[PDB]
């Protein structure tokens, strides 16, 4: 019948998370219990009843008994995993402990940023077994995966972690075994207060303050460079993604600010051509409006994407 | 006769496209077929009819039984290929089945820039056989080569993929076996769109707004400055692709850009000239082409591109 | 009974500490002093009292011996390890002496940027042993452990450092040895004086020079700007550190100058508004106040964030 | 007497040149032919006339028989050097066949950046034997050596390519055999025409047409800030290359538009100046001269940098 | 006795010098020529007078015999040494020959920044035995420590190169010995000169000619920004260097500049407020003061500094 393999899988640190390559990088601690009989043996008595073995010498001793290993693919890797300590601790039973320390970059490929910075992502680590569940079931070791409590992340913060079995075909007709420890995290949105939220609202508020001064040239002047302004703040949000297909809240959020600075060139293009050609009295009276407008057309804009998204 | 050696290969991420490197980056699994009938064994009734080996004392046993393998090389590889698996299963038969998953850089010369960012590109592995077709020849794995469900990339979407077998002369006077793995893919516009054209069109739009306000001083200093935003933009594309000996699609629009606005430079120096020699009146008449003029030269322009590229 | 195990470890270089990423490096060496009686040996007169072995050598003997090891881990390490060297020297008796040169990256999990750039943090290395204390206790290894004379950093300055024996749970029920190697640094402030307060003093300082013109027009364009360098300072502040949830005692000062820039925009409208609405002279008078505000607001705000986080 | 060991080294790709640190990456084979007779073998009818190896393995096999191999160094080599191949096939003759692939940095000690961009820079790979010219002396392996089709490269273009071999005394007293494969190569402009001429020229040549305009204060701030944008021109192109001693012909360009801009400000500010003491006909008069003097001045420091350099 | 073990180190290239992180890199090897007269052999009459031996096969050679080799470190080393060649040659005396070529960061504790740019640094590497002198002593091979003839660096200009042999207690009570391979590099002023020196002087300069227009509002829009670009160019010299705790001669003339250019704001300021209290003819009698401070101003303070620092 099928040998009981158990996989113990502890994320002990969170390095980073690279969301313009949509990969995650930690620390963790992999943890296999499986019992073959044919690796039992017999001690003298006061000798060892738990021989220690390097993973080298280990394997060695496995080909030497024809032993087939439930060898093992962490499916979502990327690039390098630095190994720490990779021990095996065998009983006289046949009962092979084994630890596996390392550090990895791995794939997130459920990354979705359409509602970015309000977002929440699911992150995962997948632990495929190369044979089929004819030959090894991955069966979840109790006491150990998870999460630790310093993962040293600073803006994301982990809402729900789980782990599950599953089958994969990725080397095989038959089903194999999948391990999964899954996770999800949402964002500390001070960042994007700090540096996007209270800039952005500042360049509009002193911006608008300037309208009491009734001078349409000046507001023309200003509200072209704040068009620039927040060209300029759309490539540093660019920067952080990836070079998605698809709208961002964020992108939204930016292109009506566009919209509004546009309009607010032209309008004010409009009072100073009345001004010109000799209606200076009109342009004043319709100036309540061009004042108003601006700080309602934000709101407007403000509750458009909220429910547009929200 | 020569031995068939059947070779698989899946790409399982596209862990990213670097353009102005014109290399991509993928994690995948190579499988290998190959049955070399010296490497047939005798097992005891009950003793497993499959060995399981690492490639270290594989490589090891081939040697002492002096037997050559079908060593092979990854043509367009780059740098370093940090593997995850290197396993060996052994039949009774001779049936040696072979796993090689890894992470690396690839080569990617059939890149062409011409028509960026309306493009599509070839992205491509070569798996040689250093040994020439009268000792081993390869074949294509049946139900194994080919791209993922989760490549993880966002900007490319792959628009076809193909495997097929040809020869080089690499290392040999003979012919030498090459398997072949072949993908196309082409952009998502959204990022070019929201960080290019719309900034761009915007800067023109409302730049023209400004011509209702009969200042041509103004509308000098205006196109001024556009000029040199067009100058940065210019920068920021130059940045995304390598210094190519060749024009883009993406150059030709910039560089019309640099005319126009050149142009209507030129044009309001001489609007202005012609009010400062007390011929204001007629400066006043020829503005209906200045004003018109700047709509009409950038749709012009735009479909003159559009022709001489499609 | 349990095996005493003596760890020393000391920190030659601090190779930088990397405050975006809360991690930091070091080039230090590691020693260890075990006695195992069973590790003993006879010489033949004249031959050699310690034998020396390389790591790999030394541990293929303990596997042969049937002995374990105190198998070791750097909890709070970060990806690669480079050593230099890892060599044992064996003494007639079973003293082991190991040495263990490298080069690594640990995580800082106890960052506080509350206070930045006046901070003061704790920076730590977690020696565990993998076997509980019913096996190996970990003892201070006592003429070696801590800091050098060339640590090569130039902005932190090392306060304090210390070592402790403590425990963890990490793979055991029971609880396992964990040595701690740690050390209090805080910044050299010149760099933020020679940077940041001095450019942000001289803008703040040459812009109310201004103010003795008595061009209202002039002082709300000049704070404008003034409002975009600190925004653009702001982003260059926000380079340094991490996304951080929490408000430092730099995003403070910046927010506060932000505050007192809007409202010397808003009250040279209202100044600029007086003197266009036929009531210059009332402006002037005002202007006092306008004139002394503008240093009293700065020294106020530099006295409420001061007693506000100190 | 001496034995002949044959060199051939082909490069395949180049990775990439980097100029600002004088070193070019490449991925190439390397292969050696040296017969030792005392590797000859005997073989039983039937089984292999060529026995092929690991290159552990190999090097193990000499050890045994006290063999010394032509052990050789790339002398030119930088950091790591990621093999793919290291294959050895020995024939019944002792006719050892050795194929080492790899990918590697190396140095680019040849570089003169005088007359960048238009410069022709050498690149070489140098094969050093370790031991001298009595025991191994260095062959040209005749159809190998050289560059590929696909390079990958898209600035620089190969203008030509040999081999030859030479000496060193690296190690030894008596001369050691050292194999070279040498290329020249050569840049593609348009980078520099499209990013750098072209912008650079329409700064000029629009700014040029404001004189029509006859307001002197304007070419003052006009040069003012062209004057900036060729300093901050100057800092992009600072950072393509290493801080050299000597003045490349990019620099002298840069500081010849630094002197005419300079001289430009100069001018206007005396022509403003007669204007100013109301000799505003004067002003008038000499503008033919302010007008013309500018296209002239850089033209004239154009073929001024020519001869100065060709 | 103690047997006398001869170090030779040379350096083959400077792969560069980073000033910022306070370390170097280079392309070197490390000879090694130790006589152990138990690892003599015996060879039958035309067999080899010299064994040659990988690294590995000579350390377990040694393993056996139970020889304790001269171990040793790079005790300013930085991450990882990227190995060309380990290499031993054993004569039939016991005469081994160690070549080991490899590329290495190492500590650059000696930087003072004090005179930057004008400074002048030592460079070290420290190869230190790891057992004391009562066992080996290091001795200096003759023929072929120092640095070559192709070291690669633009910037950095070797004065001077020195080995001596010391001693060092790091692991042991007992004096342990120390090679020491020391040099000299002082820099190339041209970069400085070209981007910094030559543009702070233009923006000065041309600025000044500008006065001679008598506009003192003109003057003070200038400072103004002037200020800034000073500003600016502080944070693109804070870039090349660590953020040091102590003034920098280029911190010095960088904080001068901010001074007059404050100061130039202020007097304008002044003279403004002359001409705008109807006192015009007094302004521009002070005036000349004010023209001829500006060039006085900059000159004194360069002698200042000069003087301060030499
Ligand atoms: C910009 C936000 C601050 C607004 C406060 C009003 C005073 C003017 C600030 O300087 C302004 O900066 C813009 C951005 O570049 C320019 O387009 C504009 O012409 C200029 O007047
Ligand atoms: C710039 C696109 C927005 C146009 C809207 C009209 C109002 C003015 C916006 O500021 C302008 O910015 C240019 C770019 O730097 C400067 O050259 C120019 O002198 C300045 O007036
Ligand atoms: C800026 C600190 C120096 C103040 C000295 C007064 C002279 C003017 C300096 O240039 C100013 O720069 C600001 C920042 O961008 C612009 O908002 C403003 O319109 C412009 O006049
Ligand atoms: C700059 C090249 C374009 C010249 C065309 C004339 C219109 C003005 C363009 O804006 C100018 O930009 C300069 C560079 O920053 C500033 O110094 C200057 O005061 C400003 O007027
Ligand atoms: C700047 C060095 C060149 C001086 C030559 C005099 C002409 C004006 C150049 O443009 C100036 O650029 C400054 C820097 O941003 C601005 O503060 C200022 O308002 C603007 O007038
Ligand atoms: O091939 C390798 O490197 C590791 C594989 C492995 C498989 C099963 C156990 Br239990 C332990 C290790
Ligand atoms: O030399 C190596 O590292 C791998 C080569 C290899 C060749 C054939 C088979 Br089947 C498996 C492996
Ligand atoms: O497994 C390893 O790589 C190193 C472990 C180790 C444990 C105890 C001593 Br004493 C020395 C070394
Ligand atoms: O020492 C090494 O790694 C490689 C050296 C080598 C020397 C001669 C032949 Br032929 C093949 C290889
Ligand atoms: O432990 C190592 O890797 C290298 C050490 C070494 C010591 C002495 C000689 Br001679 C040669 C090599």
């Amino acid at each position: 019948e099928p040998s009981d393999v158990f996989i113990g899988l502890k994320i002990d640190q969170i390095t980073g998370i690279n969301q313009k390559e949509e990969n995650f990088s930690v620390v963790g601690s992999l943890r296999i219990d499986w019992r073959q009989p044919l690796l039992a043996f017999e001690h003298a008595p006061g000798e060892p009843k738990h021989r220690t073995y390097t993973l080298a010498t280990f394997l060695k001793l496995l080909e030497e008994k024809q032993i087939r290993w439930p060898a093992f693919t962490y499916h979502n890797q990327q690039g390098r995993m630095d190994f720490q300590n990779r021990l095996i601790s065998l009983s006289e039973d046949g009962t092979v402990m084994y630890l596996e320390r390392f550090t990895s970059t791995f794939q997130a490929p459920a990354f979705d940023f359409r509602l970015f910075p309000f977002d929440n992502q699911l992150f995962f680590i997948h632990v495929d077994s190369i044979f089929p569940q004819h030959l090894f079931r991955f069966q979840e070791m109790q006491g150990f995966s998870g999460l630790g409590d310093q993962l040293g992340e600073e803006e994301w913060i982990v809402t729900e972690v789980n782990t599950h079995l599953t089958t994969h075909n990725e080397f095989t007709k038959g089903d194999a075994s999948r391990f999964v420890l899954e996770f999800h995290a949402e964002r500390h949105l001070n960042y994007y207060l700090m540096r996007i939220l209270i800039p952005v609202l500042l360049i509009i508020t002193v911006s608008w303050f300037t309208f009491f001064l009734q001078d349409y040239t000046k507001r023309i002047d200003l509200a072209g460079g704040n068009l620039l302004l927040f060209i300029a703040f759309n490539f540093t949000i660019s920067s952080d993604l990836p070079r998605l297909g698809y709208i961002t809240l964020m992108d939204a959020f930016l292109v009506g600010t566009f919209i509004i600075t546009a309009l607010v060139v032209l309008g004010n293009v409009w009072l100073r051509r009345l001004e010109n050609h000799g209606k200076q009295a009109l342009a004043r009276k319709l100036d309540i409006y061009a004042i108003t407008s601006y700080p309602l057309a934000y709101l407007l804009g403000a509750l458009t994407l909220w429910l547009l998204f929200f």
